């Protein structure tokens, strides 16, 4: 059982591992967050920086959800992510991923008192 905003941890966060994920980081990091039971999660993102420092985003930039709805929010900086991706040949069970670390602004919709990230919305190169 899971309230959006422990999905969103679950999910998204990565605090505590180095930004530049190995080729096998998806594969390792999508089974061990449950991102790869019942099905293969197609893709997924995950923000290696301090929890608060996420957190913070919902007092950041305002920006529009990239589904026009909802209230997003775009960090100041360029923070440590990797995107996962699934490999064409992957079906369920097998899930085999792609890495690609980057470091991108993210955009995170918010909600709740307290007002915390509940959705990843998108990620960009581009301050402002
Ligand atoms: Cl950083
Ligand atoms: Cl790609
Ligand atoms: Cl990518
Ligand atoms: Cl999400
Ligand atoms: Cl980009
Ligand atoms: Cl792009």
């Amino acid at each position: 059982k899971e309230s959006r905003a422990k999905k969103f941890q679950r999910q998204h966060m990565d605090s505590d591992s180095s930004p530049s994920s190995s080729s096998t980081y998806c594969n390792l990091m999508m089974l061990l967050r449950n991102m790869t039971q019942g099905r293969c999660k197609p893709v997924n993102t995950f923000v290696h920086e301090p929890l608060v420092d996420v957190q913070n985003v919902c007092f950041q930039e305002k920006v529009t959800c990239k589904n026009g709805q909802g209230n997003c929010y775009k960090s100041n900086s360029s923070m440590h992510i990797t995107d996962c991706r699934l490999t064409n040949g992957s079906r369920y069970p097998n899930c085999a991923y792609r890495t690609s670390p980057k470091e991108r602004h993210i955009i995170v919709a918010c909600e709740g008192s307290p007002y915390v990230p509940v959705h990843f919305d998108a990620s960009v190169e581009d301050s402002t």
